[PDB]
């Protein structure tokens, strides 16, 4: 409250650590489906159905310009695209696959680098 502070959690390189995770979420082999912005003019039912879209692309955008304030809105966005995922595609379908994949190697690396 006010003049009563917990200790302060150093977060000076947390801007660091997010973007080598990103990077890590990048190059891996299933990041395919998530590396661009879906096609909004080609892929019918996404506009209406998928009300704030998301792709790692934008997430590096939004990183590379101070647009995340702290590291828990960047993992918002990480698992948006997810959840997107699987609002989207049946669980056995490639894509499907895909994101469940992704979204266990994400929040391994978020985990052992956080807490």
């Amino acid at each position: 409250s006010m003049s009563v502070k917990k200790p302060k959690r150093d977060d000076s390189k947390d801007l660091a650590l997010c973007s080598m995770i990103l990077t890590e979420m990048e190059t891996h082999e299933d990041a395919w489906p998530f590396l661009l912005p879906v096609n909004l003019k080609l892929v019918p039912g996404y506009k209406k159905v998928i009300k704030k879209p998301m792709d790692f692309s934008t997430i590096r955008e939004k990183l590379s310009s101070g647009q995340y304030p702290n590291l828990e809105t960047f993992a918002l966005d990480v698992r948006l695209v997810f959840d997107n995922c699987e609002t989207f595609n049946e669980d056995d379908s490639d894509i499907g696959r895909a994101g469940h994949n992704m979204r266990k190697y994400f929040e391994k690396k978020w985990t052992d680098t956080f807490k």
